[PDB]
């Protein structure tokens, strides 16, 4: 149901945060 | 039910993030 559609959104934001953290790690190197 | 109303909020924030990421891409160009 629509709960499954909620999970996709939360996936998007979480993966956005992961990608920006990875970029920050590269920058720290 | 109210879960459907939760999904709209999460949609809003996710699309906000998408729009600001797009603006960042344009700026990077």
């Amino acid at each position: 149901p629509d709960l499954a559609k909620i999970l996709e959104e939360v996936r998007y934001i979480a993966n956005r945060f992961r990608c920006q953290d990875e970029s920050e790690a590269v920058c720290s190197e």
